[PDB]
DNA sequence: AGTAATCCCCTTGGCGGTTAAAACGCGGGGGACAGCGCGTACGTGCGTTTAAGCGGTGCTAGAGCTTGCTACGACCAATTGAGCGGCCTCGGCACCGGGATTCTCCA
């Protein structure tokens, strides 16, 4: 495959959300998950909805 | 709930070059423009007659207004697929080159 892991910004996942939906992930890292701590944040609402089989938070 | 940092995006600005488009020079041609003569075609004046304008009489079509209701569109909630945003590709149109046909101008 042309990739195994994909690195991206907390900014792009909310901006390109319509492309991030329509995709399915085997594993996900959130690399400094204190970015997610506001449940009112769009980056909480969006990354929550990413179809991912197992998820990990780093903090 | 507020105000500031963070980050995307998209517009403005600068630098280099390259070359295609703008500027410049110069001869000559022919088109703009003033000048002339004529002649016919438009403005003038008169006598003619024609009907537009006014004051007046008569009628009825139909503009304008009210009454009464029911047929038709406004409004809402649930359903779904027609239409939009994103990705792909291949074929139409351009772009080039080269030889063939046309048109232009001086002889």
């Amino acid at each position: 495959s042309p990739f195994h892991v994909m690195i991206t910004s907390y900014q792009l996942v909310v901006s390109d959300v319509a492309y991030f939906q329509k995709m399915k992930w085997q594993y996900m890292i959130l690399d400094e998950a204190q970015a997610i701590k506001s449940s009112q944040s769009s980056r909480w609402k969006c990354l929550l909805g990413f179809h991912c089989r197992n998820r990990l938070l780093l903090t």
